[PDB]
């Protein structure tokens, strides 16, 4: 059969360099293993390589050894074409449902295998897509069920790098889809960022933005340092789990989770990632929170400048925007449930194995009502997704949500 | 000698019923023990007994058994006269430095004893006074040193009911003043509120506001249930400590602390609180945070109404005001120290036994700069006092504080 891949960075902006850095590295890794470019679909906004802030124009690196991963990466879905609708259409393999981009899709055969890697921001039940778009977990599950029902592949492996990424599959990912999944974190942890300005191991001094993400570089640097005809999917999961746990210090690391068909863990990794003919034959990392890396970048910029006050006022606006969202959400909880019960309700985490939300259509509706009244969530606002899900689960009506949002905003 | 007392409620508003309820109960307790009215100075705003919301006009109660404590309480310093300046002047006993009120002061003799009880809101190093006034711990210490240096008393006992009230004395209260102090909480805990609408033990159903404060009713109900010619100061401290710890559950209770001259703990309580001739011869309480009781009261009102939306919009404004203060302070930390270090700096608590702040004049200056730019702190904003103290201790200049406050506000 034929090995296919879909690589997605869900973010843009130079502050988010790392997510397209991850995706570009994954592309070069798969090419080195003998996957063909026509079978690898790359979603990247593509604003990094030639960004005015990039100290190495035309180059993207993904770890402090500084090897370029940008050259040769195809422009399949870039800019405005990096959408959930295009991602869903690529996975289904129906070129007629794609809007824009190259038209490359996963029009795979029943004997083929597929490898999907996503890297950016997220929250409970949701994944980010560039310019304020949100991808809801259940729609992603639905695409996998549809693809499976059309006999489009033999097996699939999915790696997801994002905050709270366990919540995209817990209680909803079927095990009969020949799909195996791992996530950087459990349903409630955040995801961690590595190779940042000011940490060890040191990125090259000219960089003001972080180079990679902990779970992502963990699996990629593990793959490229091993013979993939011998390493199993399970061995990579084990190695990635230990490295991402960062010496089992969950204040500085997270729990890598697995979902779906665990029988796939017995398979050799080359069936999914190819094999590199040259591969024949640790310290605690200083990491930062995915949600904190943006401000660390603006602060790196502030400290290195002389317009110095323009950056500061932009830091002020960013924090103030976050405070507005955090407060609006907290106040909605107060108006709906009272003080002393609003935060318990909004912030309670369901037991592992249960779905985040019982009505996914309600979740989208609460987000819609919120944003109509309180403004756009942004990428940062996905941190409030569990709060909206908990409003849904509480049986509070959409009519009462409307009233609370109008009072709050 | 003669026994004197000063009783202070630092708050006003029907939401804060309990603080004047505490003070009124303490007054009746001391009269029953034979202290004379001319030797007891009462500071209470006096907006409770005849408040339009008071279901028992002319009556104040301090626990669910519903006995009035208001009748007979003198009007020494009420309304606009409840000030730190008047409190300091009362304690010093110089009637000429009082502004307004009755003119009653503690013009005590070297053989006299003094008992001081304060009950309301506070924060690190500060106590509230009605209508946005703040009383700074070191000014209170200075008054005690001045009073001591004039030979004004033999011994003094001080009870303080307020958030973070340990911080008013740690590292600054001398032990050579013949003054013994206990506080409802340590330097970082909040203070707890008892007998609230919706908790057990049940206040009479018509009340929408909490009746008392945990540490305050603990010492008063302990005094009135014992023979004070036999009970020692130490025994009351022990009993109050255990009751305020609420089964040693510090998520629902606090650590009562002691400062000053601990030799006074060996003395019989009647020397300070008098003795009642009739006294010849437990469940975990449901309590709420001092800072949370205001919103619980507005919510009780919301739930019992039909203007129903007027109250809600007032709840919204209260939460939004708090969010503005919390965000402004957090942003000032970000601008001064960077993200990832602003909160560690602003929220770090010094080791027990050290003073909250090294330059008390700087603390007042930071508050001044903040309020000029970001608006009044309010009573709620004393929760940010440790943040301002930590800015002072960090050596950040007043010039840099000004710049950060202008960017932030
Ligand atoms: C994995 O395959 C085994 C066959 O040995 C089967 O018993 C089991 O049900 C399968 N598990 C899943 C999750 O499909
Ligand atoms: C208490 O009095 C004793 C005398 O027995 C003395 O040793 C001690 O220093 C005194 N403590 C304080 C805090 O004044």
């Amino acid at each position: 059969g034929t090995r296919w891949a879909v690589l997605v960075a869900g973010s843009n902006g130079y502050e988010n360099y790392r997510h397209q850095a991850d995706v570009c590295h994954a592309y070069q890794l798969l090419i080195k293993g003998g996957l063909k470019e026509e079978n690898i679909v790359v979603f990247m906004y593509d604003d990094i390589a030639w960004h005015e802030l990039n100290p190495r124009p035309g180059v993207i690196i993904n770890n402090p050894r500084g090897e370029d991963v940008y050259a040769g990466v195809p422009k399949d879905y870039t800019g405005e074409d990096v959408t959930a609708e295009n991602l869903f259409a690529v996975i289904l393999g129906d070129r007629s449902k794609v809007k824009g981009g190259s038209g490359k899709v996963i029009n795979s055969k029943p004997e083929d295998r597929i490898f999907i890697f996503y890297s950016n921001h997220g929250g409970a039940g949701v994944l980010g897509m560039p310019n304020e778009q949100i991808l809801y977990a259940m729609d992603f599950i639905d695409v996998l069920k549809k693809k499976h029902a059309s006999g489009g592949y033999r097996e699939m492996v999915i790696y997801v790098e994002a905050c709270e990424s366990g919540s995209l599959f817990e209680g909803i990912m079927p095990k009969d889809l020949n799909v195996f999944v791992t996530t950087a974190s459990n349903a409630q942890e955040n995801s961690w960022v590595t190779y940042c300005p000011g940490t060890e191991p040191s990125p090259p001094p000219e960089y003001t933005t972080c180079l990679g993400d902990l779970y992502s570089v963990a699996w990629m640097e593990d793959s490229e340092s091993h013979n993939l005809r011998r390493e199993t999917v399970n061995q990579q999961y084990r190695s990635v789990k230990e490295r991402t746990s960062n010496f089992k210090d969950y204040a500085m690391g997270s729990h890598v989770m697995q979902y779906g068909d665990t029988n796939i863990t017995a398979e050799k990794l080359y069936l999914f990632q190819g094999f590199d003919p040259a591969t024949v034959n640790e310290a605690k990392m200083e990491v930062v929170h995915q949600r904190d890396a943006e401000l660390l970048f603006m602060w790196q910029m502030y400290q290195r400048s002389n317009k110095k006050t323009h950056i500061l006022k932009q830091i002020a606006e960013t924090v103030k925007h976050r405070n507005h969202l955090d407060g609006s959400v907290e106040l909605i909880g107060v108006l709906l449930y009272g003080p002393g019960k609003g935060s318990p309700v909004l912030q309670s985490v369901r037991d592992p194995g249960l779905p985040l939300v019982d009505n996914w259509a309600c979740l989208k509706s609460m987000v819609r009502v919120f944003e109509s009244h309180c403004g756009s969530l942004t990428q940062y606002g996905m941190k409030h997704m569990r709060a909206f899900a908990n409003i849904c689960n509480s049986g509070v009506s959409e009519s009462s949500m409307e009233e609370a949002c109008m009072v709050a905003c």
